[PDB]
């Protein structure tokens, strides 16, 4: 794949669509989109190990870190609860050892200690 | 290698489907159950894209990397599941065309259950989910 997409949903109002693009194998991944339904301020934004939604976000497993790879840091919601995301990450990848396709993207209650998982979805092939 | 998929859709249809493949060149065991179905046959397919932005509508066509006609074939052609009188379909498939690695890899794609029988014309897409890596 050169493109992936993730629909974030949870038990509460947090919802979003996040795109990923890696035009070059092993190159930087562009991450962008928007998440709404969040409290104003910082929220942890992570790839978790398993694309297992059988128990909602609770089944996502730990931070993806094949023996921190999944730590995309934080998104910031505005006064309307909307987080616009536009990131370049050179650690995640859409192939190889750091492949995140089929894993889970999670937005957290607090800045990353990041607290509850508000919304998540499985990262799917988009192109 | 193990994978899982939670099927959701606009009505009562829902299910959990598991995947396991012991060797890269071996068959994939597919098992789980789907509820909320009409009694009888339902098309059961992997579709190309793990894009659920428009629910099942955005999943693209049957997964077909080798550009074959439909059977049960496209890589993603898993034929039909059968729902009982209570609308419950048990899934227990071994398939040697799908894989969890290589070019027939279905991780990150979409599993879809259909309104009607796949004639091996499956009709509308009732429920779907993105296939994810599992523990
Ligand atoms: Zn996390
Ligand atoms: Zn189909
Ligand atoms: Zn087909």
């Amino acid at each position: 794949a050169t493109k992936a997409v993730c629909v974030l949903k949870g038990d509460g109002p947090v919802q979003g669509i996040i795109n990923f693009e890696q035009k070059e194998s092993n190159g930087p991944v562009k991450v962008w989109g928007s998440i709404k339904g969040l409290t104003e301020g910082l929220h942890g934004f992570h790839v978790h190990e398993f694309g297992d939604n059988t128990a909602g976000c609770t089944s996502a497993g730990p931070h993806f870190n094949p023996l921190h790879v999944g730590d995309l840091r934080n998104v910031t919601a505005d006064k309307d609860g909307v987080a616009d995301v536009s990131i370049e990450d050179s650690v995640i990848s859409l192939s190889g050892d750091h492949c995140i396709i089929g894993r889970t993207l999670v937005v957290h209650e607090k800045a990353d200690n990041a607290g509850s998982r508000l919304a998540c979805g499985v990262i799917g092939i988009a192109q």
